[PDB]
């Protein structure tokens, strides 16, 4: 049903769906199993960035992630997401932990998307940056288990009192106002998105992962998509 | 009901219930009754352009419009906007038309809100942009008798097929998103706004006018606000 | 002598030295002869509006560039800046005209760069923009017949009194601070340039064109570069 | 000679030139004998923020410097700086010490100033954010014993390579690119400046503090400035 273009941070290598057997950024597109894959470096319990990039004119959504003090690790796929996805979307960020675990924590995020026209100058824009979440933050739809608040950090997915998180989670955020991403008289469409990011695990296989995603305006969080689904896909084909 | 704070460009002196006796600029908080108002030499037809600023610092809500060619007009009103709005509230335009009339087109409008918290480099912000609107301009909360893409503009109030303003009009437009204006860690919060807009009558007496103005997030139109009410009050309290 | 990058926007074909016989948009890298071009379909005395853009992650540099009511023209070409540019460098607009003349009036220009560290949140940015230029532009270097303040422009080439464009005139407009375009631990650079200009010949033959250029820091226009060479290269080949 | 307006950030109290008998922030206009100051609790050795704020139209310049987890320190002055400042200015940060000392680390430094005319969408802007500093930085001009790139960071004032501080030490970093702070056709100027701060001593009794400043653009540090003089005046007066 729902349409998905996401770039995963994937920590936990599902080989039978065709993951490669290590951590890796992916981008997927209406499939959890990825067009391109990229090795990455995972640090357990350091705080990572992610940047996501597009435009219209050269068709190809590339993301870089790196670590403080590190190479970094990055991804592209030509594709034009004017054939994948409508004209208005929400975009947000998703998380799942299935039998492993780790927590999947949002300490930042912030999203650029502009519409030059062909009138002088004529352009759309439309950017949001959070480097705090309040308790109550109304202008994010928060699904499953997302919460917010918690040290002003988003948290994805379910982490108990003693800050141990839980398996069998799933939770998204998304932007509350959709983004107009193609429009009849645009010459250029562009967007960015960065997101700092913090994953956890006491174990030393931790799951399942972090995505960044655009949909549909109306997705919502597919049944039994816990685990390596990542909360996104409502089955591994 | 609801609580309003607005900048009216008022084209009709209402000498009855305090308007000068001139088109005018000002700034109602909470009642049609502005707190203070100056001069506005407004132009039948021709586009003119208002700035809105304000900070938490400062606590001074100001307003300046002009017209190409021209000298403008200025107004500022001492007010602490923590204590009339709520946290959270929805930003838009209004517009409306009574006995006498005019055409209320908006051809671009901005907005941009930043908080800065006590945090390192911690800080959040909203900034959108609009140079065009789309017949479905999903990003828009249209109430009354607002309508979007003709010609690519804003139309608050009603316009017949061959141009022609209509009485008794009354239509507003929200963002879609809330905002934020008040974090109890911020130290600072401020937004500037900014509309370019078309008055055009074929009278010689063109009513009512435009506001842009901040509410409650479930702001609604009044019964009753056409004409001197702008759209945005019950009555003339 | 000077290293030179440009997106050419070239009103006049010279097929000896390998243009289309077309007016057409061309990357130039290092030489006047266009590593890639498309045409375009030039509309004398209407204002356009030229987009340009890349970043280090896809090392792709593309135009766009339009007018009103009508198909854009686009050209991109992969090229890794590295490996051409110098570190820091600067940015301008560079115009000329030879036996046969055009205006070349560039009424705004807009440019952002952005270099993003591997450090959390560690983002260097410069961005400017000019709606309109004032008699004394100091944050501009201007160089050859290139002035600023006429109706509040810029006009790159030499125009007579009676708003006649001259011939075998050359001009260039650099902004005065240097850019950083690359730093060793940058994980994504990248840059957007705005520009919409004015070409205007009394003449069926318009020439020679109008080119937006990245430059090492000292450089300045090479003997003579009017007609074919747009104030660029010392020569043909 | 050099005019100067400046928010010091002063850390010694030097009653007998008029400075309260504690840390101050302080608005300094052409002298050093503040306009207005306001307590501030300084935190040796922890990373705080300032945030400057103005406007053409109301006319006042505030701050507000704050440390995380701490309440913050705001002073404002009502000063029309088109009676103070030339059209063209630089930008800068200065710092000093004397018999007593400290370090006046830059970790990071953003400016933003804005020129809106009264052309519709007439809008002239420049900003600049440093997050890091290179051991090169072509787009600052540094004064004095001003130095960058150790740890990523701008060093004010001499610091030995064991870290110490050195006395009697004074240095300055000015933004390469001019800045226009009025035009005659400018309806709404305004800037805002963040930069955040690392001031740490060995001793009870650091000396002598920071400064944001504006000048006339040849500025340069005027002699025996060091100390109390904050790298700004030629004397006490
Ligand atoms: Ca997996
Ligand atoms: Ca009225
Ligand atoms: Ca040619
Ligand atoms: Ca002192
Ligand atoms: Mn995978
Ligand atoms: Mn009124
Ligand atoms: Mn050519
Ligand atoms: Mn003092």
């Amino acid at each position: 049903a729902d349409t998905i273009v996401a770039v995963e941070l994937d920590t936990y290598p599902n080989t039978d769906i065709g993951d490669p057997s290590y951590p890796h950024i992916g981008i997927d597109i209406k499939s959890v199993r990825s067009k391109k894959t990229a090795k990455w470096n995972m640090q357990n319990g350091k705080v990572g960035t992610a940047h996501i990039i597009y435009n219209s004119v050269d068709k190809r959504l590339s993301a870089v992630v790196s670590y403080p003090n590190a190479d970094s690790a990055t991804v592209s796929y030509d594709v034009d997401l004017d054939n994948v996805l409508p004209e208005w979307v929400r975009v947000g960020l998703s998380a799942s932990t299935g039998l492993y675990k780790e927590t999947n924590t949002i300490l930042s995020w912030s999203f650029t998307s502009k519409l030059k026209s062909n009138s002088t100058h004529e352009t759309n824009a439309l950017h949001f940056m959070f480097n705090q979440f309040s308790k109550d933050q109304k202008d994010l739809i928060l699904q499953g288990d997302a919460t917010t608040g918690t040290d002003g950090n988003l948290e994805l997915t379910r982490v108990s009192s003693n800050g141990s998180p839980q398996g069998s989670s799933v939770g998204r955020a998304l932007f509350y106002a959709p983004v107009h991403i193609w429009e009849s008289s645009a010459v250029v469409a562009s967007f960015e998105a960065t997101f700092t990011f913090l994953i956890k695990s006491p174990d030393s296989h931790p799951a399942d992962g972090i995505a960044f995603f655009i949909s549909n305006i109306d997705s919502s969080i597919p049944s039994g998509s816990t685990g390596r689904l990542l909360g996104l896909f409502p089955d591994a084909n």
